[PDB]
């Protein structure tokens, strides 16, 4: 599985909209609480998301999320390819755990994806390591 | 330079405030455009910050900005330090250069962070790359 390739999509919790890129070869999350599932949100995650790692292709499981001309002009800008586990129950999972740790449920979000990213995977790394080390893998 | 070490502070654009993350080992940049400069703020980009990156110790140069309770709670929980360039002029130029590139200044900022981040650096790599190489390196 390339190392440039994640999935992005969008669930629904207390009324609001959480973002959740995953990155398909390693399970690593990056995640976001968006007041409204909308093409500018979506379009700023994208550019957000580019800046921080080398994202080549984008899957999502619900492809009309990507036809705003708003996010054709973000994966334009930002050199993004389409296309056209769930990772997103256990995420939930661990949200409910902490919820009552914090007001805001985006900072529970946050929480959350610290607990996934930095959980030590099979019994071995956790996604966060496993990350790093597949991009530097193929950096070098 | 310890591999676990960021700096954060917050500039003023715009009447808005960008919270800057700078790690120091490699000179990668994570930012965002905030509302106010609140404790609730800089508690909610740190958690964020931490979950992505092995974040052990961070510094600024106002150390105020980390004197409330939130910040605390926040650098409890997710295990992180304190202590007790300019990347931020540069940054703030590649802002004014795309900035017409969009409406809203938060947009600006994530190009601006993706064109620093991409920039290959000594004419070598991008910081985008040194960062994961120095993690990486560190794991193994
Ligand atoms: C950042 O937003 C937090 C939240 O959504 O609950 C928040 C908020 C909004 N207010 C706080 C006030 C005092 C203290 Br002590 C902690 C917080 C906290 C807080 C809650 C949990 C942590 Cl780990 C750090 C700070
Ligand atoms: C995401 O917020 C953008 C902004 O702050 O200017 C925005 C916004 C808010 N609206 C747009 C409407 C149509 C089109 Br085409 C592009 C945009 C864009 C847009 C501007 C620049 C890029 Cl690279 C991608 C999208």
């Amino acid at each position: 599985c390339s190392p440039g390739i994640w999935q992005l999509d969008c669930t629904h919790l207390e009324g609001k909209v959480i973002l959740v890129a995953v990155h398909v070869a390693s399970g690593y999350i990056e995640a976001e609480v968006i007041p409204a599932e909308t093409g500018q949100e979506t379009a700023y995650f994208l550019l957000k998301l580019a800046g921080r790692w080398p994202v080549k292709t984008v899957h999502t499981d619900n492809g009309s999320n990507f036809t705003s001309t708003t996010v054709k002009t973000a994966c334009w800008w930002a050199g993004i390819k389409q296309e056209f586990e769930s990772m997103n129950k256990e995420l939930k999972k661990i949200i409910g755990q902490v919820r009552d740790q914090a007001e805001h449920l985006k900072t529970a979000v946050q929480m959350a994806v610290f607990i996934h990213n930095k959980k030590r995977k099979g019994g071995g790394y956790s996604a966060g390591e496993r990350i790093v080390d597949i991009i530097a893998t193929d950096i070098q």
